């Protein structure tokens, strides 16, 4: 089966199975393993791998999409001594996650978000982009091949294609999304399309 | 099944199934969905995803190869009002495509071509490279980790490893493939090998 | 089947099947094809592709891990005339390989090692990183999105995130891993975790 429980390990005494909204579409060639919550109208495309086997949840909010070849995984959040590793946990609205993906977020083909990480609502994570040990605000755009490592990206900023942002000083000076910016409407178009695709694929299963 | 029709959606009243030449080899762990044409002696490797579900065809010419983990997909080419989005369509020899891959083209492991895009004959798209909203000429080489976004790459040029080309002024000044260039014969060697691999894999099915 | 022989071709008269230690865990959604040796306690994750069909072995040492979406493949090592192509072969401890991955090595999500290549013991190859025509020493760290092409990386060095190293002069001046370096203990933590994951996943099969 492509939707599976995680295994018993020293930090995981009890396997967890994914909680998937009935309106989500999970492609038969995607893999979803472990403590994962997937929200309404989410599309998970072929060859995506969402794997939550190192403790604590990976959450994917409503009307988000996880495109072909995308990987979601996270660093260990509970050591063998049962103790939570606080550095590897993100907090969003009073709850703890290994990876938090907000609502209306697009994770475009071959991108990767690796916990600890949070991605705010209405954000586009571009093709082949990378997010690790970072919090990405709402209404952001990571252009294709950009990366954010170890930083907080403020709401409404974009990272130009190919740029790798590793310092908070850099992240603080990223340009703003404006109406004339080439990717300012990309995420809303992509979300609308993928919500329709998920419904159409559901009608084939 | 790993070869599948695309779904019914507002822009796609009738599902299309892939048209695949009998001499092509499609790995059982690849995915090919929707309005896709695959030519003679093409090799499609494990974990590749070719997905044509947003309108108009993805074409892969004869003796081309689509290696492990490669993604082909395209932006919407027909809006919900049935109207063609001309910005998202490429024209090659009087025909319209969402993605056009020419003959004898190598899409090497983990690369991605995202429509609208065209790739001319005898071109090598290197490992992890990225092509989006671009036309790449014939006899070109994209070295590993290069990218072409929003540009036209003239015939016979190469992009050095890791370079991300986003402006036409940059693309116009790319170096030429010459006989002493390290990748000048790479594509022809790779094409010959993959044509033989496709035949050998066909004999195992 | 996801574990398969390679095909008969002009350079490969006899198919080879993978040799896999009984304590290794190969995910059902990974692909392993051809002349491949996988050592003890190795974890091979969903969507990884290890493909040895162009001659000579791909070796993955004990307690190594091959994470989601990783690709291992190699250039042709035997031409159609039966003659070994020495440029495309690496030698490690008196034996020849197309790709050699040492013991306790982590190939993190979406990375790729393409032969000819060798990766020494206790080395971390970071997320989305790329190694091709290179020898990477022991105790090295390739940070996410780094790449080494055509070079030898000395023992105990790291490549900063996003850096693409293509010249030996560059590789010779890479910084050293020290105890205060952010990734100095990452590989040992990741190896220990993955050895435990492999055992837990084995208990589900
Ligand atoms: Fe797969
Ligand atoms: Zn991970
Ligand atoms: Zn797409
Ligand atoms: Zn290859």
């Amino acid at each position: 089966s492509n939707i599976r429980e995680n295994p018993v390990t020293p930090w995981n005494p009890e396997p967890s199975a994914p909680v998937i909204d009935p309106t989500a579409y999970i492609d038969p060639q995607a893999s979803v393993i472990g403590e994962v919550t997937i929200g309404a109208n989410v599309m998970v495309s072929p060859m995506a791998s969402i794997r939550s086997d190192e403790g604590m949840p990976i959450f994917v909010g409503d009307r988000s999409n996880v495109q072909d070849g995308v990987v979601l995984h996270a660093l260990e959040t509970i050591n063998e001594e049962g103790e939570p590793i606080e550095d590897n946990i993100v907090e969003v609205d009073g709850k703890e996650y290994a990876v938090y993906i907000g609502n209306n977020v697009s994770l475009a083909h071959q991108s990767q978000v690796h916990g600890p990480a949070a991605v705010g609502d209405d954000t586009f994570i571009g093709m082949q982009a990378f997010v690790f040990k970072s919090k990405v605000g709402n209404n952001c755009v990571l252009e294709p091949r950009s990366a954010a490592i170890g930083v907080t990206i403020p709401d409404g900023r974009y990272i130009p294609a190919g740029m790798v942002v590793t310092s908070q000083a850099e992240a603080d000076k990223l340009p703003e999304v404006t109406d004339d910016y080439a990717y300012s409407h990309t995420n809303e178009a992509v979300v609308a399309v993928n919500v329709h695709l998920a419904e159409g694929y559901k009608e084939t299963s």
